């Protein structure tokens, strides 16, 4: 059998010639017998004094923690990021100090709308989260398999998610909600085009590209700042599953990606992703035709070529899934000195949203979980006691700042980069911005004709379930993109009805 | 479209001629605009003073509560239990006072091992939970679609569940774990025979029978006690899905049962289950050939015929799924006067396990959730303040007992029934009890030959993935049941290898 | 006895001629006996099947929720705010529509550093929180008994609190921490002067003034905005306790304020506070000698006289303390249309800090607690399911925005007021701002000589326990305020040593 | 100053010649500046992108965990238990293997009814909790400073506590509740006599005796079982504070015991308690005049002399109070092989109550907190993933039992001791048992006349606040104890009125 199936046999083998450990309670007391309960005779009621049963039963009753609000179903791996090129002129980040520097990384693949225990081979954006354990703390590059997103405003993110998940009353998947939201927000036309293309159902997690998808700010030692876009493309080649084979695998192996990654790491074929950065200057950002901080826009390769940095190699499988994949927390606000946030509104929303949901799902002290600890760094601050504090609580060090007793002091060289922003402080409408140019370019320049037909057929097959007016609005947006797009989609919808 | 698909259209229609409500924050403040965020100019960073965004985003970040440890994926309905026969000679329960008495009931169907968002048409025991809102509080009849269970000792329940769920390291479904546990515990041979039969994959939730599966204690007004077994058989007839059609539906509609129930309730065809009780006396229990409190044993119909009581009709769909299906809590310890627990060890374990996991999953005050409240009863006790107390907290009533100020007093007519139990107080082994007689009876008396072939083929198709020695142990148990059973299973396994 | 002592006797009296209710479990089942447990004979072990005992015991085990991080020890009352003057030219807030409008209010008094169960008569800032139930949601005016605070930067608030609370290792009150922090941050010199004056230990909660202490933004219907400061002065007159009488009451009645308020409300003498506003224009704010948004600065009465608005009357005592005083949540971000936040950094920090700690302490759905609900308003949004959802969950209304089904729509008349802010976006130092002018004015203009002597004696009595260099730094700051201040403090410290 | 006051100075001194650590966020990123926030210019609003501020502020907002339901205010210390006598003939417990064996212990002193932050020198039972880190797990001896308790039935424990704590409506201490409960339950007459005696207010935690107060079961290697009572008397001598000095210290130093213990451990005078056991045989238990498992009864020293075992020495102060004193969990169900529970109903209730409240207050995985871990033992079981799992989660070991892969196996030598119990299974009334004999013996044999006068004066001073009929019931119980007792109490009450 494949190495995934032989987990218990392997665990037994590498534990050969050793006697089985003593079965203990949570407090370390040896268990006399864990196959029968204390009763009043052979046919009597159970007793309270059976501490072993109630202990294990309560621990069983407290096994489930809340699943992630999005990206619940996922797989995990571990490896290293190795620097292969010198970008010190762009960023003073310790992760990019010198050539050959290897930084431990933890990676999680996920599906955005699937719940815990859903099918893996479904048409849905795949999330790629990387946690670098830099000497300057953890760096969480939490990207997607697509260089863009559906919306460009964080205030729309819950609603969008609510449309992608189940109906509030029937608890069923509703194409009506999906396409109503998508047709009322034309800024999705780009990502939908990426979603229903061939790369909407990648073949496993090793045959897909990764995209930080946000503009970031790289700061060098001399204090100059540039804008950046992190890419990391698969060295195993892009490979996608057909709709029919994906539908088959959904019932054959609903855990296709997890098994694929586990077997690829267990048979030695370590997957790898090569790391690139797109770089832009400030005057280039002020002269960009679109908003360079728009999440629905890309930077064309001809104007901004990819600059290699390093490669991402995943060589270790998780020992325990829950302790290392289900409990790992990725915070985009975790950026070491040299990397900073951009005026991208979506990145601004993510700076707040992630630690909040991490304190809800895992707990206030989730950064004490071994997978979330910056174990390759030194934590020292005035943050003190919380629920489930499993450290020294920083001992008897003073817990107020400033003090006069030699407690941790701020490092003035880690100051943020300053930029002057003008204009009034209010809510600026961005729904009426450009929504069709880059979509048209991707449609008539990147895709060939058979890929266009497959894209339109997928879109129509999904959209045929919505109401007639929602279909009309969606096809109107597609026609405003390009007449062939909406024309083919409308013809296929007419054939469906 | 079916009524399930037209949820939003119907909600819009029954709200015709009404203007849309005002969009408010959680605290009721009107929202000026919820489509853009407050930035420093059109391309500026987001501000903290955007209270609307952070409010809705934090509420979105705290949307997921822990799923049920078992029976996560489920559907819900509501209706009434109507008494049609007089069993007052057996139980003084107010739910069974007089003919024609209608008691509101809330029902939840579920799959034992599937997580939230898994396939609905899978081979797995289906759980049927009923909550009666009796004037004497809530009565939770939490049964299965099978009259028995896999094990007979609650101390084995977590382990069993751990074997039925994903591998701890690979997070994959492991037939190795399943069949290792099943072959090391022969007391499963009965329920496995029920699981891999035709009724292992019922066609929706309306074409399956329900079984409290436990022995209960019925007490009359005069104080005499009898043993009972609650059945409730479907009036829509037993109907099951073929393995191929179930595998197809798993990828076609992973929410098959939810949609089926919702449509059946929305088109007027209210499903119904007829309620029966098997009754046994105390001397009959002491002269039973097996343990009458064994969960893996049934009471034969020839010796204990079914006695009709009433019928269960489900007529209302949930308004909101989460508030009424995902948050509903079923506690087998919720028994009104007249119904009591039995020396059945599994019922004893369930008496403790359920409120614990309810306080973990929902919260200490989960009985304040409207679906969990005994709204048709009067709650008055000395239980006081906890997290999320949404009542008057019983006002300024004295919170200690006994007192001298007219606080709630105990009702001496609700005392439990007394029974003397002899024998020493220790752990009694029940793994070596009878495990094959009733299994053989079900195999050679209830099933015909083609059903036997289908049973063996299903068992072999699932077992073929385990190791060779696990297959040998399983087939040895099946052969000890009956030679034809293990013989056919071993032949099919040899064909598979 | 006083009405506070006769709570149970009164509850018994107003329940005369009524039989005691039935003692029930949490699920409404009648309890046969709650004075003995189920045992194996008279001297036997307890049984698991005793559901009543384990139910009440688990509810007892889940009685404590986390105390407030600050302002834990507190008292509560309820009443109405009555408008007596027309300020519609300043704010379009529905709470200030017309003369005679009565809005229900909930008020909580508290001590900032005392834990739950500490002495009430201690030298510490007293917090005054008011929750108005306006038709436009809840308005939380969460002020102090002092018009200023110790610091002016929210990033210093945890540290300050950490210095005011117990030592991290010894768990003792440490004057060393207090005075080290206060001497390293001279911007406290003002509030310390208010803290160690006569009004540092008010006589109960009815003899103290209330101060929102922040600059707010009042917006009229025509769109013009002004800056505001909310005052509300006691109609019972300012009255303070001597140090010796306060020390006596600390051991006599550690719940002095709670009892005082309860008795004053129960004997009919309803306390009242008269509401004033200080108003400032935008050019006045740009020509203010100090920072008008500095929390350590006041607006002089000669340049900005108080403008009466209404009065605050407290007429109802809480029925249950925990359900109405311990679970009430005050969010400064709860501002109806017409009231908005100011560039005051401390108000900006409070806009975020309070809902976070409310979701931690009470739960994600704390706005469903009856005391926290905007019951005089209509809640309608797309915020959905969370832990402990005790509502309809807004039924089957669509949960995404925008939609096409008549769900709640944004009210464009509730838009925020726009202001253009210039300058770069970075951290601006405000520790070196003016720290002694208003302190000197309060010292040599408001206080007389005996009050100055009492202030210096209190400061010295508290400071004498710190180290010598901390005393030197504190007295240096006091001398930089005014030579007499530091001179008297240093003389008293020399006398103490 | 005393060593408690010089905590920060000492921390600075033992860290001399070392530069201050780098101030980091929770994720290890260096903080550029933690004294100012990011604003839009010098007088601009705060930004969301200020991750440092929101991080530390959220961690500050999640600082409070629920206080203990009882025994909230407490102090902690650490040391060793050294065996000095051979009791192997009584118990096979590894803690009592051989002479000179030193086992690490963690000790917590507490006050039963005081909340966190209340006065330490108050009349209230003092709790003494010891956690032994035996090679066979942790042993939690959780006793009091009194050999008995107020009640004898666990179903009365919440109510009692509710009477000892604040009124539900006024949130004030109510002598009415206290004495109503005490007069309605005469079985308190003994412990009340201990409570209002001289030892009701011990002088610190080093001048009080400790009592497990329960009957336990000692089992030897040969399988014979005896009944036991654990005593441990102070080697510093019994010393108590007068009522006036206690009232003074309540306002002088509300943390008297914490400071006393900290200074005694920091100046080298390590306190010590000598360990004794009272032993009883089974026939002696069946011939005892009272119930030997009654918690309100003692074993007379003449019939059951104390047998020395070892001594308890406390030599280490906690490094961080919260991580080692506030988060330490004591579970009476934690008993190593050789020590077992007794038919004492109160011990049966405590076997369940403590892990439940520990999972509520600390979390499901509270046994992973370093102070709660059995670090001197090996934990190996099938208990798996829960909220806040900070271990390997036992790696990829099989999580079901029984299995065929060498996972931890039960140790059949740790089986419990079997005893046959007769009689019916119901609730047996024990309120009408003997309540005055041992009380009379303590009154007229142990106390002298001046101690009797002080006892009566304390009882009257506390009881004078209750209603007249409650006073009559209390004095009636005291008179039924002995005529002089109730006579003096009634005379003092008449003088008070
Ligand atoms: C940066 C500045 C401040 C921050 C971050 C802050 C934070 C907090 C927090 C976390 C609480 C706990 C509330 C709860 O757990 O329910 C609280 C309570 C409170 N604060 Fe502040 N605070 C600040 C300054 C102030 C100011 C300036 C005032 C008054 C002018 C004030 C008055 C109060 C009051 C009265 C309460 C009690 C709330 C209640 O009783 O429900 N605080 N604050």
């Amino acid at each position: 059998r494949d190495p995934a199936s032989d987990q218990m046999q392997h665990w037994k083998e590498q534990r050969a010639a050793q006697k089985a450990d003593v079965l203990t309670t949570g407090a370390g007391n040896p268990v006399g017998d864990k196959l029968n309960v204390i009763t009043v005779g052979p046919r009597g009621p159970l007793l309270v004094q059976d501490v072993v049963f109630t202990d294990e039963m309560a621990h069983f009753d407290r096994e489930r923690i809340p699943e992630r609000v999005v990206h619940a179903k996922g797989a995990g791996a571990f490896g290293y990021f190795e620097v292969t090129h010198d970008i010190t002129k762009y960023s003073k980040a310790k992760v990019f100090e010198h050539i050959g520097k290897k930084t431990p990384i933890a990676v999680r693949f996920s599906t955005v709308a699937g719940e815990s225990g859903s099918a893996d081979t479904v048409r849905d954006p795949r999330g790629f989260a990387v946690k670098f354990y830099t000497e300057d703390g953890n760096w969480d590059l939490v990207g997607n398999n697509t260089p863009i997103f559906f919306i460009r405003d964080p205030i729309l993110f819950p609603s969008f998610i609510h449309s992608q998940k189940r109906n509030p009353q029937t608890h069923l998947k509703d194409p009506d909600m999906v396409w109503d939201f998508w047709s009322l927000r034309p800024e999705s036309l780009h990502q939908v085009s990426f979603l229903f293309s061939d790369r909407g159902i990648p073949d496993g997690h090793r045959h897909m590209n990764g995209y930080g998808s946000h503009t970031f700010k790289l700061v060098n030692a001399n204090g100059e700042a540039v804008y950046c876009k992190f890419h990391y493309k698969t060295d195993q080649g892009i490979k996608n599953l057909s709709v029919e084979d994906a539908a088959r695998l959904s019932q054959e192996d609903p855990d296709y990606g997890i098994r694929d990654l586990f077997n690829a790491i267990a048979t030695g074929k370590y997957p790898s992703w090569t790391f690139y950065i797109q770089v832009m200057t400030f005057n280039q950002a002020e002269t960009f035709p679109f908003n360079p901080f728009d999440l629905t826009k890309v930077w064309p390769h001809k104007d901004y070529p990819l600059i290699p940095v390093g490669k991402l190699v995943l060589n270790r499988n998780p020992v325990n899934y829950f302790a290392e994949v289900e409990q790992i927390a990725f915070d985009p606000s975790n950026m070491p000195p040299g990397i900073e946030a951009s005026p991208d509104k979506m990145l601004q929303g993510r700076l707040f949203a992630y630690p909040d949901t991490h304190r809800h799902r895992l707990g206030p002290n989730y950064l004490h979980i071994p997978v979330n600890c910056p174990y390759r760094a030194r934590v020292a601050n005035y943050q003190r006691d919380g629920p489930m504090c499993m450290q020294d609580n920083q001992g008897g060090a003073p817990n107020y700042y400033p003090n006069s007793f030699g407690a941790p002091e701020q490092q003035p060289s880690a100051l943020e980069h300053s930029i002057q922003y003008s204009g009034e402080v209010r809510r600026f409408n961005t729904a009426n911005d450009d929504n069709v140019t880059q979509v048209r370019a991707f449609y008539v320049n990147v895709l060939n004709e058979e890929q266009r037909k497959r894209l339109c057929e997928n879109i129509a097959g999904h959209l045929k379930d919505a109401q007639i007016f929602i279909q009309k609005k969606a096809v109107k947006n597609f026609t405003e993109v390009h007449p062939d797009y909406g024309s083919h989609i409308q013809a296929l919808l007419d054939k469906y009805n």
